[PDB]
């Protein structure tokens, strides 16, 4: 019931897998729920994520004192005749030394039926169009709320800021970016949901 994190210097907290280690000028605390297929994706990514953030503070960032990475993901799953798909969105925000403001939440899509994640080869399709697909309920409930559906701004609400990252479920693929008011630069990244039957075949 583990992945990288286990050997990644892992610490146990229960329904989490944690890697907390800090160097003489920075810090890393990162968590993975028991089973995230190829978390190797984030945690390979952290090698990538945090190095990039510390990567800048290796020169001149308001580093509180040294540097740190807080990161942790949640998985989701698609529903297709045989199983479906899996995507896990990490809470990873880090700052150089406390003070360099740096935040992002990252999720990824992996194939559920074949135990296989997808890459930019066929993960990005540049057949890329709007992502209001989560938005329907938000207004749809609104439609409950005022008996009608309104206008919600995408960085004002395209997608649940309750999410935070590329979270593709059987209902869609919610993609996140960090803007100003769908969870500002302080709350993390915004997100826009892409068509489930539409964008997957529209992957790559």
């Amino acid at each position: 019931p583990k992945t990288y994190c286990e050997e990644l210097k892992g610490t146990d907290t229960g329904q989490a897998c944690q890697i907390q280690m800090s160097d003489p000028a920075y810090n890393i605390n990162i968590s993975l729920p028991s089973y995230y297929p190829d978390q190797k994706s984030l945690e390979n990514y952290i090698a990538q994520t945090r190095d990039k953030f510390l990567s800048a503070a290796t020169s001149s960032t308001p580093r509180e004192a040294p540097y740190e990475l807080n990161i942790t993901s949640a998985t989701y799953q698609s529903a297709i005749p045989p199983r479906g798909t899996q995507a896990v969105v990490l809470k990873v925000y880090q700052n150089a030394g406390g003070t360099h403001p740096t935040t992002t939440y990252k999720a990824f899509d992996w194939d559920q039926a074949y135990r296989k994640p997808i890459t930019y080869d066929t993960l990005w399709q540049a057949d890329t169009d709007p992502l209001p697909v989560v938005f329907p309920i938000v207004q749809g409930e609104l439609s409950k709320q005022t008996g009608q559906q309104v206008s919600i701004a995408p960085n004002a609400g395209l997608d649940p800021v309750n999410y935070q990252n590329f979270a593709v479920t059987n209902d869609g693929v919610i993609f996140f970016f960090n803007p100003g008011e769908l969870l500002p630069e302080a709350a993390g990244p915004t997100q826009v949901l892409v068509p489930r039957s539409a964008i997957d075949s529209m992957l790559a």
